[PDB]
């Protein structure tokens, strides 16, 4: 199999664990060949293991595991437990996958409270692959007052069965104009279920459907969307038994081009105006597919407007001495995607003189 | 301007010159010959047609010179059908020439017996510089071989202009095959109207509607536009009292794009797929503004469709064993613009 588990017989750094000596404090080494000082309940062996008693509600102790950067489907085991003499809530195990090394992002699995004495089983089954790459963090987060440990065992990666938790299909990315609806597909093979902003809030489910005895779909609406939201997002759906986390996609918010510049007068005559329309500089994202010009007499009722393809345009069998607007529309792909019109020219043809 | 022609010294005088494939040629009446002609003919010199020399259809065609001019203009012109018993001598065409290209159906006709004086007439042509045009005036003789067919009097004038509308600039249309296309003209003015294309038939008046005090518009639908219809188009408008017509606006149409191949396996494992998708060579038209891969099962219960811009794509947590079909979408501008599915890739997953 895949490297990256751990039994902890040799302790985390034989399986290339680290801790960050600026997290609040360590996770603890427990070992055969070592004293047993635990209370007898707790299981023999070597693994991993918080006190709570050492230390302040909140503190936290994050073990990091090797960046993982495969190509075929995998899953990652996992045993943990939370343990007190008297029955009380240890903590909070929060279990963080972060992706190339960016921000961590909110929990993707966790467990909080009294458990027992026994290990207990969970899997994890990341669908971020080659040339990407994810972290597994182990975080937990101490409730304060003497009230026992947290610990975790046996690390496996996995390539089969990998079939305790639910495996998401790949997510595809999405491009909008501003102001425009936005959603996110997932499906998932295989209970609580949300889309993960990368640094931002967890997205409710809109919708739900069972497509296949095997396979389900569930939706999430970004409404108006804003160039703020532009970020990756993931889907993660969470059980007992363990939980299922897709790829990042990305959500590319794009503005409606308008033109900088006004247009201008290159010649002008009785009947005429040659205009140059100076719509190369633009605010907004391209590509330009359609642009257009609207031009209207000062006194006029109504606005004529053409599709133009050329840096000059020519209009013809004008009233003399009359004065006009001209304005430039730029569109780009998609609902949304025609600009406001672009500032003005405002001339008039010359006289019958 | 120059350009008109009292035909005093006649028409090779004024730059007016005839085509050598014409059937007939025009002939120059002068003041300085005894007036041989019927004596209710007018007198003075100008051009004429006699319908009793030649067999029916038989064509004369007198051609002015190249008029590339800004600002609006008009041509004025004089013109008599005349015969002793009062019969059709035939008709008079009157054919505009943009940029020495085909000559098009004629902007303004007469036919049958008018009478013994000169009628006038006036033309109004929205074709400027860069671009060009030649008015051509066209006799078609009746085949009743009789009477005369003829012009005195071109003018051309700046103003006032006001006998004839005056069509704004029309635009060119592009859309997307098996889409609907429409032209509008706005023109100036109070009649028969029509589009009229370049190399093909003349397309009648969908709609018209008033905009203004002193201008109207018309509008003009094409259904379901076919490669075959892309064409110049331009505005005509006729009257007893002359004819305008505008600039020559182009329709494009456009091929909404597809892939010529279908996409090729790279790998495979029990529950991925690694696909080449081959979308670089299309028989559509650019510009390619979203490349889309489509795959499902072949029990086709739902179809997942993802936006790729990138020559490779990977597909993950399929099931072992199954078949997946595999296709490529490519959209181009507008409306219409999404052509249809590519050549479809089928394959399945291992086993293991
Ligand atoms: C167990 O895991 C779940 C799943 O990750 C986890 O639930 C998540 O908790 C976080 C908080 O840690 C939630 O995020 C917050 O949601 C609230 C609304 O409920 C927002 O007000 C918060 O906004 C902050 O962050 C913004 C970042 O842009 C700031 O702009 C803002 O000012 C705030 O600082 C924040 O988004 C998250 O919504 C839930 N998600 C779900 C699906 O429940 C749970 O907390 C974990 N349990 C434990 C004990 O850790
Ligand atoms: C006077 O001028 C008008 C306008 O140009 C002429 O009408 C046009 O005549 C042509 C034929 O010369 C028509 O084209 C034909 O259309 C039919 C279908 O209608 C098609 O079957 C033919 O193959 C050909 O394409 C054209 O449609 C028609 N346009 C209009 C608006 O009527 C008219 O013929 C001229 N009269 C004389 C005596 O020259
Ligand atoms: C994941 O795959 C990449 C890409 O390599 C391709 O996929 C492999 C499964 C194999 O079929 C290669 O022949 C393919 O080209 C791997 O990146 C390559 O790794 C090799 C070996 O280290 C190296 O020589 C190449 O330069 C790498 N880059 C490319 C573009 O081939 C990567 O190592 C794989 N990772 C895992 C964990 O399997
Ligand atoms: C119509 O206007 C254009 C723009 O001025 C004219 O083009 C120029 O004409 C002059 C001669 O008058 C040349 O020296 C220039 O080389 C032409 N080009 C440019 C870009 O200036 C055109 O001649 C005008 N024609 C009429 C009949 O008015
Ligand atoms: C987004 O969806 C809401 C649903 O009520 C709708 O009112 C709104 O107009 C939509 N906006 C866009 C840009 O589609
Ligand atoms: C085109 O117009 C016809 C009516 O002449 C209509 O039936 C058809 O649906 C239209 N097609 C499109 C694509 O608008
Ligand atoms: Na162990
Ligand atoms: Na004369």
């Amino acid at each position: 199999f895949s490297a990256g588990g751990c039994t902890f017989d040799d302790g985390p750094g034989a399986c290339d664990y680290h801790q960050d000596l600026y997290d609040d404090f360590e996770w603890v080494h427990v070992s055969a060949q070592e004293p047993h000082y635990l209370p007898p309940e707790m299981p023999q062996g070597s693994y991993m293991i918080v006190d709570s008693s050492d230390h302040d509600p909140g503190e936290k102790a994050r073990l990091q595991l090797p960046t993982m950067k495969e190509n075929d489907t995998h899953c990652i085991d996992f045993s943990y437990l939370l343990y007190s003499q008297k029955g009380l809530n240890p903590g909070t195990l929060n279990i963080l996958v972060r992706v190339n090394k960016g921000p961590l992002a909110n929990p993707i699995w966790n467990v909080t409270g009294f458990t027992g004495r026994d290990w207990l089983r969970a899997e994890l089954a990341v669908s971020t692959f080659w040339p990407n790459e994810y972290q597994v963090i182990f975080e937990a987060e101490v409730s304060g007052g003497r009230s026992g440990y947290i610990a975790i065992d046996d690390i496996q990666v996995l390539s089969y069965p990998c079939d305790k938790s639910p495996h998401f299909l790949r997510l595809g990315d999405v491009e909008v104009n501003a102001g425009q609806n936005a959603t996110f597909q997932c499906i998932a093979t295989g209970n609580k279920l949300w889309l993960q902003r990368r640094n931002g809030e967890d997205i409710p489910v809109a919708q739900t459907k069972n497509i296949n005895h095997r396979r389900f779909a569930a939706s999430f609406r970004l409404q108006e969307v804003t160039k703020t939201d532009q970020d990756l997002y993931r889907c993660v759906t969470q059980s007992e038994r363990g939980s299922g986390v897709s790829n990042f996609a990305q959500l590319i918010v794009r503005e409606p081009p308008r033109p900088i510049a006004p247009p201008q007068l290159l010649g002008v005559g009785p009947t005429y105006l040659l205009i140059q329309l100076n719509a190369n500089s633009i605010i907004g994202d391209g590509p330009i597919i359609l642009k257009e010009v609207e031009y209207r007499m000062t006194s006029g009722s109504w606005t004529e407007t053409h599709a133009v393809n050329a840096p000059t345009y020519k209009l013809w069998h004008l009233d003399p001495d009359t004065e006009y607007e001209i304005r430039v529309l730029l569109t780009r792909p998609g609902e949304g995607g025609t600009g406001l019109p672009g500032p003005p020219l405002i001339t008039r043809t010359k006289g019958t003189k």
